[PDB]
């Protein structure tokens, strides 16, 4: 049976025992998105840290709208890996992206970054991991 980790619904601020390792950019909160601002020619991300524990494969759930591409990514500090996940295409509307994690290590990291590095500006909503697979998943949300 899957285990679900709400890490944020709607977000006003950062998410309980989290913080923020991103570069190249500053976040806001409006309308329940964390909203990324990224900053032309910096390829900047939103890194977010688990500081207590790590996730184990699984999947990761999230709405987003973006306008530029964003590629995900989740990190080991341990071993200081970065694993890429998927990069996810321009929408001016939310879309629900469920994303299998094939990661060999635990993470403790979650990066969205600015892909094309442009500052192209990115909303998040609702993002969850289930240490199940993507297909598997009974979304809570
Ligand atoms: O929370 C409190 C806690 O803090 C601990 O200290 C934190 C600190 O708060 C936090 O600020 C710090 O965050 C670091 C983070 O750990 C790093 O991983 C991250 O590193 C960035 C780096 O800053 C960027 O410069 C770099 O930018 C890359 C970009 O990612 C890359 O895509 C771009 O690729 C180009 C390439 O250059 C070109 O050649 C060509 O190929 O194009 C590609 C594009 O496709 O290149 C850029 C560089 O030019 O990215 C890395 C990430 O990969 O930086 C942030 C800071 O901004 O983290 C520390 C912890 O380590 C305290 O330790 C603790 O005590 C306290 O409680």
């Amino acid at each position: 049976r899957a285990t679900y980790t709400v890490i944020f619904k709607n977000a006003s601020g950062l998410p309980n025992g989290y913080d923020n390792w991103g570069w190249g950019c500053t976040l806001s909160y409006y309308g329940g998105a964390m909203i990324i601002n990224p900053q032309e020619g910096k390829y900047g991300a939103v890194s977010l840290k688990r500081n207590s524990g790590s996730f184990r494969g699984g999947s990761l759930r999230f709405d987003m709208k973006n306008e530029g591409k964003v590629k995900i990514l989740v990190r080991n500090s341990e071993a200081d890996e970065k694993f890429e996940v998927e990069t996810i295409s321009p929408s001016d509307e939310y879309v629900t992206y469920i994303l299998d994690v094939d990661f060999d290590l635990p993470f403790d990291r979650i990066d969205f970054q600015d892909a094309p590095g442009n500052g192209d500006r990115i909303w998040i909503k609702n993002l969850v991991h289930s240490t199940g697979s993507a297909d598997d998943f009974v979304d809570p949300i």
